């Protein structure tokens, strides 16, 4: 990983050692980058749904993760669920348990540094994976990237700011998510990011989005997805509202 200090090196330290599982998923990879296109072809408002137990930043939204992923089947493009095991109290278990009660593209949402935790992804049933640019080294982005895609996911490369963007653009990065929930967003950087970003590339905003009139803004811009997180963990049936 990259020169790290602090709570994302605690956090790389425990995705190093963290225990891979022995599972086979039983259904083939839905594609969650093609299936955004698709709902942009069809004028249809793409939304990942994010699913965390702990806010670690935020205030914690206690919920059962199957009602929510079920209830979300019928309206968000995918799923995004936090399995990091320290500090978002996720579980490789909740995810096994949502990919195999829903059938739309789950993103494994986590800090991978290893190969076996895309192997972990995989086994457990998610469609596709985050592939953080700012706790890994270019080389292992692009080997990183290489391998989730020899399983058939082309993964989510998230990034927050300009050198991380230069990165993911010269390895080739396909699918890109932008965004660093109540505090305030820093838009101006988001939206410079978003422009620097080729047409061709499938582009996520994520945020504090919580209100139609900022995804119609964001869809003006040429984002193709929106990763919401707070606002539907407090009332998921805002999402109707959102893709009205």
């Amino acid at each position: 990983p990259r020169y790290l200090k602090g709570w994302l090196e605690d956090v790389v330290q425990l995705s190093l050692r963290r225990p891979s599982v022995r599972a086979s998923r039983q259904r083939p990879i839905i594609s969650l980058n093609e299936r955004i296109l698709e709902f942009n072809k069809r004028n249809i408002t793409a939304i990942i749904a994010l699913y965390m137990r702990k806010s670690p930043s935020g205030l914690d939204v206690e919920r059962d993760p199957i009602e929510y992923a079920k209830f979300m089947e019928r309206y968000a493009v995918g799923l995004s669920i936090v399995t990091e095991e320290k500090y978002f109290n996720g579980s490789y278990e909740t995810l096994r348990k949502i990919a195999s009660s829903v059938s739309i593209p789950i993103l494994m949402n986590d800090f991978i540094v290893k190969e076996s935790q895309i192997d972990d992804a995989y086994n457990l049933g998610a469609d596709t994976v985050a592939l953080k640019v700012k706790i890994l080294t270019e080389r292992e982005l692009e080997s990183l990237l290489e391998y989730a895609r020899s399983y058939g996911m082309e993964p989510l490369i998230e990034i927050n700011d300009e050198n991380d963007l230069d990165i993911a653009l010269r390895i080739g990065a396909r699918f890109i998510g932008i965004w660093s929930e109540t505090l305030e967003i820093n838009k101006e950087n988001q939206r410079k990011l978003i422009s620097m970003i080729p047409s061709n590339v499938v582009k996520v905003a994520g945020g504090g989005i919580s209100e139609r009139n900022e995804i119609e803004e964001l869809r003006k811009l040429g984002v193709n997805a929106f990763l919401i997180g707070e606002s539907l963990m407090r009332n998921p049936e805002k999402i109707k509202e959102l893709i009205e």
